[PDB]
């Protein structure tokens, strides 16, 4: 491989964060994450309570030569987070954060792919072990820490109450 950036910041940075997870599937370019396995594997690391082997066991990697298998996964990955915002936290997710899987599996756009990563980073900053991750950010590159840190703030601003 080689060193170099590509795509918007929200994604050009989020990736550097997901890199900390050397899961069965690495995280280099957006075209490598589009699969969904990488992300899913990361979710299990954040909290097994909501992401246990039982769930991650539904994700496949064969996507390599299959594009249909990708979506199937990307779906679970997202659904696994969203619910974690309405169930665990209780809040919801704005269409602004809602990752367009269809646009990530068919188009694989960097602007969309970055969104999916945001959801994962947001849940990792609102949990018990969250701290264990927060440190992984301060270790990243200054410029990176910024974007990675911004996402969190955007996750609290976009969030919306239910009643009361």
């Amino acid at each position: 491989g080689s060193s170099g950036s590509s795509g918007l910041p929200l994604c050009d940075s989020l990736i550097i964060w997901l890199q900390t997870f050397k899961t069965a599937s690495p995280c280099q370019d957006v075209k490598q994450l589009t699969n969904g396995v990488t992300m899913a594997q990361v979710l299990h690391q954040i909290d097994v309570a909501w992401f246990s082997e039982s769930w991650l066991s539904r994700i496949k990697d064969d996507v390599g030569d299959n594009w249909r298998i990708k979506a199937s996964n990307l779906k679970k990955v997202l659904h696994g987070i969203t619910s974690y915002y309405h169930e665990f936290l209780g809040q919801q997710i704005s269409e602004e954060l809602i990752p367009d899987l269809n646009q990530i599996t068919e188009c694989a756009d960097p602007v969309e792919l970055g969104r999916l990563l945001q959801l994962i980073l947001g849940c990792a900053v609102n949990c018990e072990k969250k701290q264990e991750h927060i440190k992984n950010i301060m270790t990243l590159e200054e410029s990176v820490q910024h974007v990675v840190m911004t996402a969190i703030q955007e996750l609290m601003s976009k969030s919306g109450p239910s009643s009361g």
